[PDB]
DNA sequence: CATCTG
DNA sequence: CAGATG
């Protein structure tokens, strides 16, 4: 945690290059699995002879530990950072549709920068081009006061689409955080369950409405389930207009939303040990449901959920309120 | 994972 | 349909 960090760093370093810059998925791999371990290992590295008793280390990287420990940089890292084909991608990537493959791509197409992209727009897909549009309102955190001002104007339509709907924005929002960094509301409907069939209507009727008062700009995809698109506070007394920022809709079945909305808060570590005592309780909780161990190594069945409360209970535990749900 | 692209 | 992205 501070004991073989900057160990952990280079190798995150070099695991990502390998992947997005070349393909070395294995590689890669290894860079992780490896950063993971030392992650853990409880002592003072003072050698990679010693990283390499290490398991996922080996022969190659213990040299560069070695360097790292004997001087204060690695060549091949200081070689990488400055490479300006490696620094394209990693920047192109930057953007929302931009993938490594892309990345790679117009690169070797010439297409390097921003500018690039403005001029060859035309290479860009849709979701490419609002990504491009949009570039630094998207890399604008969320401020907690805009957030509270979105989320009440998204609530008070879906409830006007129908009264019936549960809508519900998650994410570290719901933690309690100060910043977000888009928002992430949750949907489901009664009348929208594990067994009932279909109902798309049920996620096109809210998409709309949004979009039918400009709090919805522009779609980035849009399904029966799933809608990934981008939103804007109306701007106020002409002089200040908000920025684009990313929102994400989900209808969901009602006899599953506690465990998505419970799953989708967060953090990933409070999940995890909610998740691990759950176990203990007898139990077993996943990004839908919660359901009864049997002892024949495990088993299957679906626990009833009318609340965030009937899981916590499940496995006898203290209901915590979203703030204190971090870890 | 669900969506879009080609 | 694989393959990409998020
Ligand atoms: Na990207
Ligand atoms: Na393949
Ligand atoms: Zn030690
Ligand atoms: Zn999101």
């Amino acid at each position: 945690e501070t004991l073989n960090g900057g160990i952990t760093d280079m190798l995150t370093e070099l695991a990502n290059f390998e992947k997005n810059v070349s393909q070395a998925i294995h590689k890669y791999n290894a860079y992780r699995k490896a950063a993971s371990v030392i992650a853990k290992y409880p002592h003072k590295i003072k050698s990679g002879a010693e990283a390499k008793k290490l398991p996922g280390v080996g022969t190659k990287i213990a040299e560069k530990i070695d360097e790292f420990l004997a001087t204060g940089k690695l060549r091949k890292l200081e070689k990488i950072r400055q490479d300006d084909t490696s620094s394209s991608i990693n920047f192109l990537t930057r953007v929302s549709g931009i993938g490594p493959s892309a990345a790679r791509k117009f690169v070797d197409e010439g297409i390097k920068t921003l500018e690039d992209l403005r001029k060859n727009e035309d290479k860009l897909n849709h979701h490419q081009r609002i990504g491009l549009k949009y570039f630094g309102d998207f890399e604008k955190r969320i401020p907690r006061e805009e957030m509270l001002q979105m989320q009440d104007i998204v609530l008070n339509e879906v409830k006007k689409v129908d009264s019936e709907y549960i809508a519900t924005v998650c994410g570290s929002f719901r933690r309690g955080a100060e910043s977000s960094g888009d928002m992430d509301v949750l949907l489901t409907h009664p009348s929208f369950t594990s067994e009932s069939t279909k109902q798309p209507k049920l996620l096109h009727q809210v998409v709309e409405q949004l979009q039918k008062v400009h709090f919805i700009t522009d779609t980035l995809s849009k399904g029966e389930t799933k809608f990934m698109g981008v939103c804007q506070l109306p701007s106020k007394n002409d002089e200040k207009e908000y920025p684009h920022r990313r929102i994400d809709i989900r209808l969901i079945p009602k006899d599953q939303y506690y465990c998505g909305v419970l799953y989708f808060t967060g953090s990933d570590i409070f999940n995890k040990n909610m998740r691990a005592h759950a176990l203990e309780k007898g139990f077993t909780i996943n990004e839908y449901t919660i359901r009864p161990l049997g002892v024949t190594g495990v088993a299957g069945e679906p626990l009833p959920v009318d609340s965030e409360k009937d899981i916590f209970d499940y496995i006898q535990w203290k209901y915590r309120e979203p703030k204190d749900r971090s870890e």
